[PDB]
Formats: C-alpha cells, sequence, structure tokens
C-alpha cells in the first residue's frame, strides 16, 4: 500500500537528514583541526570551505524533504482510517446531517458548497464538545506502530535546519556541487 | 426538551403565518367586492386601504419568524444527534484523527486552531467521497417524525412572503397599528 511505502520513504529521509549533518560536523571538525594546527594549507582549507558550504544546503534540503515525507504518512493514514470509519458509520453520520445533506446528490454546485460547509460547522462542533472530555485519544490500533515510530511530529530541529530557503538558482549551484562531492574519491 | 418546544413553535409559526395571509385574502376580497360595487363608501375603503397594508406586514413578520423556527428545529436536532453520535463513535473518530488532534487538551490557541481547521478538512474529504456513494439518506430514527412532519424546508412561499425589509421604526408603526387591529371589535 501507500501508507507502507510512505513510512518507508520518511523514515529513509530522515536517515538521510541526520547523514548529512554527520558529514557537516566531519567537515567542520577537520576545518577545526586545521585551524587548530600550526601548517598552513590554504588550498585544504578553501576546499573545506565550500565543502562545508554545501554540506550546509544539503542537510537544508534533506531536513525539508524529511518533514514533508513525514507529514504525508499522517496525512494518507488519516485519510485512509477516516474512510474505513465512514464505512461503518457513515450512514449513521450522515443520518444525523440529514437536515443538511438530505438530497445532496440531487442538488447544484452552490447549494452543494452550502450544504457541506455548514455541515462540516455542526460536525466542528460536535468534535469541540467530544474534545472538551478530555478522553485521550491514541492512534488508530492498524496504524499504530507506524505512526509511533515516526513520531507525532518532525523534531524541531529539523524546521531549524530546513528553516533558510534557497532560490531554485542556488539550488541549482548547489545540486551540483553536491553531485561532483559524490563522485570524490577520498585520497 | 428543547426540540420539542422548538418543534410546537414552528408549526405553530407556521400556522400562523398562514392564517395572517388567509386574513389578507380576506381583507383584499372585501376590497375588491366594495370597488365593484355601486356605492361608494369612501371611508371603509380608507379603512380597508390601511388594514391591507398592515396585514402584509404581518404576513411578512410571520413568515421570517416561521423560517427561522424552523431552522431551529433541524439546528438542535443536528447538534443532539451528533452529540449522540460522538457519544457512540467518537473514540474512533478522533482515534482515526489522531496525528492532527493527539494531545489536544495540551495545545495552546494556536495549535488548536491549527488542529482543528485541518481535521475538520480531513472531515470534510471524507464525507464527501462517502457522499458520491449516491446511498440515500433517511432522518435519525429518534427525530425522523418530527422533521419530515416540519418539511426539509419551508416552502419558498415564505421566503417570497419575507423578502421584504422594514425599518426597526416602521415596525414600530405597525406593531402599534397590529394591536390596534387586534381589540377591534367587529360592528
Amino acid at each position: 500500500t501507500a501508507l507502507q511505502q510512505a513510512f518507508d520513504t520518511s523514515q529513509n529521509n530522515k536517515a538521510a537528514w541526520l547523514q548529512r549533518k554527520n558529514e557537516l560536523a566531519a567537515a567542520e571538525q577537520e576545518y577545526l583541526r586545521l585551524l587548530s594546527g600550526e601548517g598552513r594549507n590554504v588550498s585544504r582549507l578553501d576546499e573545506l570551505r565550500n565543502i562545508i558550504e554545501v554540506r550546509k544546503w544539503q542537510v537544508n534540503q534533506a531536513a525539508g524533504r524529511y518533514i514533508r515525507s513525514h507529514e504525508a504518512v499522517q496525512h494518507i493514514s488519516i485519510r485512509d482510517r477516516l474512510n474505513d470509519f465512514m464505512q461503518q458509520h457513515g450512514t449513521a453520520l450522515a443520518a444525523a446531517l440529514a437536515p443538511e445533506l438530505m438530497g445532496y446528490s440531487e442538488l447544484t454546485a452552490i447549494a452543494r458548497n452550502s450544504a457541506i460547509q455548514r455541515a462540516c460547522d455542526a460536525l466542528r462542533e460536535a468534535l469541540l464538545s467530544w474534545l472538551a472530555k478530555g478522553e485521550k485519544i491514541n492512534y488508530s490500533a492498524q496504524d499504530s506502530d507506524i505512526l509511533t515510530t515516526i513520531g507525532f511530529r518532525p523534531d524541531v530541529a529539523s524546521v531549524d535546519d530546513s528553516r533558510e530557503k534557497f532560490t531554485p538558482a542556488q539550488n541549482m549551484i548547489f545540486s551540483r556541487k553536491s553531485a561532483q562531492l559524490a563522485s570524490r574519491q577520498s585520497v
């Protein structure tokens, strides 16, 4: 299913974001090792300078991509779980909303926009009212393992790491550089 | 209960709206009887002229008041039916929305506005999806008799009759006149 894929792609993008962070550290630490040293390798430093810059962009891009893939997993679960609920109790629910919804298939586009808006307001109130009970919410059994595993939200670290913006111009430059940085044989 | 009262007040306001319409007709028909006649009762005609005017306002005011009382009955049913549904399946429903809702009691006001908006969007989609099945919607068993009885909507006659607007100024004049028209002993 799409949710299994979406999950896999997520934990993957997380792992990727964390790798990039590692690599940035690795570079940063080598830069610092060098400046603390007595030699004066102008060129190694200027290439480490560039590498560090690239890795920061990479940490940024990876973080964003991770957040969205996280959200996706949630988005998909909600969707399917809700559908499985409509499957179960969709008749009971539309019955309760019958004064708004009855003859919906029969409605015009302005009738149908109206009807849904007003039903969705009534549903908003009902949900809030049930919330105020303070009953504790657990994930749907079916997707609990996945949803727990990915976490409730992305650690704010990723939100922070993705905060900065990059033009598609920069993205082009940097993606080229990343690809060059990819092929590099260490020596 | 409030719904039983609301219903009673409705069919009442309908009956009232229809009475006023009758009375207007009665007056109108007497006016016409007179103009078709040979005599020339200047004064009866000018008092029938005023009565007709009042009755039109009354038909207008009664119609509006009826519409809103109708809506009210529906509004209340929806509310209670939904609550009875949340009672039943509120746990299943919040579970499905757990990625949005989990830790709602814990949320800030901006967190809580956000969370509900997004849940209510997911619920909008789910409902629409279930609608598209084209399954036929019946009133909740518990309120079926009432809801059927009052009708799905007010006949458009009432919408038409209430169409015109009246300032609170006019309303004062006319309500005075209606009260004078009330005490009149026919002779």
